[PDB]
């Protein structure tokens, strides 16, 4: 076996360049950082591989659990940390898998996909794949970009309530938002500032910045223009003083009408029309009862329980499964999942089901955050939208909208069909 | 090498006892499952091991693809599929990494948690973390369950208003609803119906059912229930027409007033008081300011937006890490993250800052789910709430409520001092 | 001509029990109010008749107008003031004639009613006309009162929410409802307290009290209810902090998901079924396009709006015109116009048009308030429903209740008819 | 005494131009109506005098009800009805006079006002003139308008939603507003198309027109403006079927987001400052006890409502009796009544309570409607602001506006400090 060496020691051994770690053992390490020798949220590079600092974070982390053996079924060897560190996560002990399935293939605007989607729900998988089939047999589906731009909704005081009008007036003429857009635009080669909107309570004005932000999600850029613009206002309000770059005004991660009326991100449409005996076949129901049973739970038991923007069976599960497999911000989905869907009888008969499904606050990127790990970007690259799009910059993003909206149209037609048949 | 067998043989190798399958090859399979010998959804038992299954799934979707080699990054062997096969999952192609931080020790009614956020969102744990030293140096914080029970909001039908108001008259009857009560209870041990909550919508009667369920988080059993309790409901009423199972109006799955007003799973409230002296050395600014942007951002901010129920900075941030890390179904943030963040002035000097978090309706379990496979259950038992509580049903499922709402605190509590600070 | 007298004097006179006013002049009284002799607040008792006094402070406010003929066309003689003073207005200058219009017969509950409806609004009573016209030729109508409690939402403050929460667990129990109910109910005949509905948000409680009223529409009774209630419970809890007697929990005169999903003051539901000819002839359409519109403009258009309670073409306008018809407070229509209008198609070739609606939180009562005068109480009276009903208090606030729901509709139906149409 | 004439006679005398009516008695021209030779609804033409017609409407209605004697104390003689008829009401059977109270001086941007308010609610006139010694003693208030325009919301409906997509984008370029705004601008000189804000549901787009509208109140002439957009949108897309010029988009009558987060009619904000010593005072409470409850009510409180724009203790009070004072639709309350209310410390002490209010969707005109008759005339020109303001349209229902604001603010002041204080 063998001891742990002295405290004095062991950093002779750290600092030596040829002698470095991989020479001490693991209780060594331990020894110095609970000596306060080393910071443990520096564990993954003061350490001859990152494996091994999260190695000794987890070996910290367990002398302090209840059941020490806590974490043996956490896995954390043989991933790629360097791409975490700095990015993504910080005092890391591992990772934790998501099992990922695949429904498909959504025949959409003419081409077919193969949707990854990332839950521990049983059979929703199962269920989008048959709302997808039925999409195929009833001639695909088809889907727009309605609006594009993600918003920052920063919040900032002046002494009077008069003051905050006249600053409001003059972001609302033609030279003021002039100058705004120049200082928004210049702090990157995709911020392109478009209207803004204003809301005054009191002494307090916040301002709704919007802008399409490249291929990326845009909260970082749209951040870092907001604030170069927030500066240039205050050189002609010096006595404006901002009070937070986010006043829950965007709204991000929150539930809020203004990201339902005025859209957020991407707002899409999509919408297919299934044949009647498709709709008997395959969803083992009939047009009449799925439009009874959309009008009676999505529009009027929504209306009943105060719903804003939740007019939809289950958006916010095909959301969360594919923002998840394709490493966008799980949070985003709050916002998301806002969806309403409309079925109503179509044909020369009345006989065909004519569904659409309405999403107008979809936040979503394909380049930086979670995107940037390679088992999420296999996820994107199996969908064909990986990365940036250098011929025509934010398509990739916009594909993906289109995606998501489309594979929430197939998984509302199926749990619709379930719900609509009984058991 | 070697080349594919006809069809007709290749079938006698699979049905033979002794000779089955690792004895053909890959391309073997591939043809069988082109032919429809072999249905692909049936891969994982149909042949010698579940990982050559999820293999033989990846190189079919593999020769669909537009990149062939998009796959390649997406990690799928050395995983235990057994426990998501006819669970989980299905169509399973591998498996989606998050990185898993820990956030802690966070000091909660007494006791100290190391709370495991699964997430790609930089900073997010580092910020978590500073909230939890902020409210550890302030004495820790406290926690209450108000409210506990899942629901689940059918629609039903009758030929008339009127008989739908019969039928709510006699739902709101002792003896209509002991009936009701005694048909739902009887479908498990945990199944105790509390009080109902009826709406009408003309014709169309919205009743809630709301009950305790053990540890689970309680979707299955609560619609078992209330299918048991329909059906005894029609006995007394044969012209009414069960609509659908769930009306939109539980609600699951979509922001609605309801779930605010009502409650939904769990209703927790968790506090703390943060020293003058903390508020300045740990989170870099003062009591003051603190209230000041907590009033215009959390609750005048998200009035101006029209918000329902999310009057705070980003709970959807902690509950969406924390939920993926513990195996519960991510979507239900939707419902989950709804919060209110309040912070007045406190102490003999109004110097010190009391915090407070409200969360009406955290929808969660620890049993059943995603919380059946060893790495999420792992992140469960490092808080100690792993499983059911065979003494006390329930008692860990509000443990990780309680954990939940106070780890939700501590990142409102450091953003909060992020936005009051400036950069 | 003549003069006024000193000051000095003329107090002499206004003293004099048998040489009172009626011998000083119009100026003398000016004179004196502007010396401060008199205040002007009580010029209806200190003066020989009260129109006297309205004619002097008439006067007296002519004199600070920059048009002094401003008031000339503003009635005020004939007018019994008696029923006002202390009751129903303070500084009285006149009053404001509505003019008052006659929709009906209205055939609902196998009843007629002639309602009146006070607007100016052109157009307004002959559409309701119409709309009455084809309910009765459709075989009338039917309703239902749901629920029936007047609400009052105080706000109270403990030191901590750990203490909020205790009291809140104390409310729900058996015992303590037992003796806040008793409390409640102690203050009035009519004062019957129902189960109550608490909601915490850090160390505020907010608790809604609810309890019928017999015919009056409740408030002031709520309240002094509410009151003593709120003195039974500082009893037990000495730290709780009262802080509003109304914490905008009940919810008064403001839009709130509470009131339509709860309901306050009545909850009514009425229908109908029109003949398909009947819809040709009279309202000059068909059903399909009928519920077409209905779905699109009422649940759709509503929804993308972001209505809460709002899923109805303009039952405010009856709403509004009944209410200052027959006395009621006006401003309640904020609350009492929540109505969802559904529109199906019905009989055995689906040609018929079904109509419901449904409103929850109708705030109303025939005692009390502006029914004291007897113009308003006149109105009452052609309805059947005037003052207590003293063998079943309650019977005609709830069947003014229904009436307003029934008129609702046919405005509803009317005006659904123009909008499909077209011009 | 006197006898009926047969029917066949009795039209001589009615037909001939010198012995026409005034020479037929009441029970022959009730006669006449019951035989089907006259239509009641033109009985006030087709009669000697107005009020004579009114008399036999009067008379016919009480042989139907079941207490003849109800109309006793209904006034309805030495009224004009020759302003009422064909604009304001139909079916008329008198007027409903509403007591009218006056509080002031309300001191607001730098001038003195004499608000009428018509009410039947004991104490609001008091409490409202408490609120306006306040803020006069405090060295009045101010107020801006911040936005003004009048909005139309219709629905129309394409093949699909593709199209709908196609209409949305056309609208969004220049040019197609170019077009659509000329169409508008055509139908009137006030009608000056402002940018549209359209929204899409599947097939379903609902377009928001907005425009000023001089000095009236402008649903007519903006839906007017609106109804030729259409026609010249449907020369682009003839496949385009207008569903309804409303489609509950506006939002007129109804609580919707849409008007809270992008306004209605106008938006106005007011503020004041109070000192100290006139919150002791007047108000008997104090700065910290009013913000206390402030925020604890009118934000806390109405967020745990679920409230959207009904962040206030009781505008709708105010901005209902004066509506109903001025001639205003009474019924559009309901919108105009959103508010928010906010207090802060203020001062060099943080000893003085600053208070401002902001109602974004004032809906309000003083030409048109109720504002044609001579009684709400009055009311109007004892504000400065009746009719059209010749040099500068619009002026007159912008400054009623900032009275309305103002007014509301002044009563929330006082009704504050009375729940602050306590009883
Ligand atoms: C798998 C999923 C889509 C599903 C199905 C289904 O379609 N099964 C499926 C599986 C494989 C192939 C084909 C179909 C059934 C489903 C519904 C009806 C009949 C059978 C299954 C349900 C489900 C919905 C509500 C319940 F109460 C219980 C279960 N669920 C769960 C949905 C749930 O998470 C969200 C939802 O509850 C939100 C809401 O409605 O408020
Ligand atoms: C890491 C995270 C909590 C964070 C911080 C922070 O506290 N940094 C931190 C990290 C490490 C240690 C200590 C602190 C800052 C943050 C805020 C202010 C100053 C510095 C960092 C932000 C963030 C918020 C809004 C922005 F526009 C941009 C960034 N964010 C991102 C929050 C975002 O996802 C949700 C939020 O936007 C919802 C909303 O407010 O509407
Ligand atoms: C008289 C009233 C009911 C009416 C009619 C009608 O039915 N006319 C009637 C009169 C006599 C006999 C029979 C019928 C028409 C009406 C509607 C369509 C065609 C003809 C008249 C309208 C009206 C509605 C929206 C407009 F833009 C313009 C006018 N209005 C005004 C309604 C308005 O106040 C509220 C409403 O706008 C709320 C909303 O929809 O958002
Ligand atoms: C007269 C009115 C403004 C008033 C006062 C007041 O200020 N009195 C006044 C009169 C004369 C001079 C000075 C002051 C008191 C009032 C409040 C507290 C103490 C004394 C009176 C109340 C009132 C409010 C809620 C209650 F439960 C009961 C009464 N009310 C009735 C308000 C009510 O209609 C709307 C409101 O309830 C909406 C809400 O809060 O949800």
């Amino acid at each position: 076996p063998r001891e742990p060496r002295p405290n004095e020691e062991c950093l002779q051994i750290l600092g030596n360049a040829e002698k470095g770690a991989k020479f001490l053992s693991d209780a060594e390490i331990i020894q110095l950082v609970n000596a306060k020798h080393i910071p443990a949220y520096k564990l993954e590079t003061l350490m001859e591989t990152h494996e091994r600092g999260v190695s000794i974070r987890r070996q910290l982390l367990s002398k302090k659990l209840s059941e020490p053996s806590s974490l043996q079924y956490l896995p954390y060897r043989d991933y790629n940390y360097s791409l975490v560190m700095g990015a993504c996560c910080e005092n890391v002990i591992g990772y934790m898998p998501i099992p990922v399935g695949v429904a498909g293939p959504l025949c959409l605007d003419e081409k077919e996909f193969q949707v990854p989607m990332a839950t521990t729900e049983g059979c929703l998988v199962a269920s989008t794949n048959r709302g997808c089939r039925a999409i195929g047999l009833g001639g695909g589906a088809s889907s727009r970009v309605l609006a594009d731009g993600m918003t920052r909704g920063p919040v900032v005081r002046l002494p009077r309530a008069c003051d905050s009008a006249e600053v409001k007036a003059w972001l609302e003429t033609s030279e003021g938002f002039a100058v705004i857009k120049e200082a928004f635009d210049s702090t990157s080669r995709f911020a392109r500032l478009q209207k803004l909107h204003t809301s005054i309570a009191g002494r307090n004005l916040y301002i709704r910045f919007q802008s399409r932000s490249g291929d990326a999600m845009g909260m970082n850029m749209i951040s870092k223009g907001t604030e170069k613009a927030l500066s240039k206002l205050h050189e002609y309000f010096p006595e404006m003083q901002i009070l937070a770059v986010s006043g829950n005004y965007c709204t991000d991660k929150k539930p809020a009408a203004i990201n339902w009326i005025e859209g957020r991100g991407k707002s899409v449409v999509c919408e297919a029309v299934i044949p009647a005996k498709v709709v008997r076949e395959v969803l083992k129901t009939t047009t009449e009862a799925m439009i009874e049973v959309n009008i009676n739970k999505n529009l009027v038991g929504s209306a009943m329980a105060g719903s804003i923007g939740g007019y939809n069976a289950h958006a916010a599960n095909i959301v969360t499964a594919i923002y998840i497999a394709c490493g966008q911000d799980a949070a985003q989905n709050v916002g998301s999942s806002n969806c309403i869907t409309l079925m109503e009888a179509s044909g020369p008969t009345n006989e065909d089901l004519y569904i659409s499904c309405t999403m107008p606050s979809i936040e979503i990127g394909t380049v930086g955050g979670g995107t940037n790990l390679l088992p999420q970007q296999a996820c994107l690259q199996m969908l064909g939208v990986q990365g940036a799009c250098k011929d025509n910059p934010g398509e990739n993003a916009r594909q993906l909208a289109r995606i998501v909206c489309g594979t929430v149209m197939a998984g509302e037609l199926s749990l619709m069909a379930a719900l609509a048949a009984g058991h």
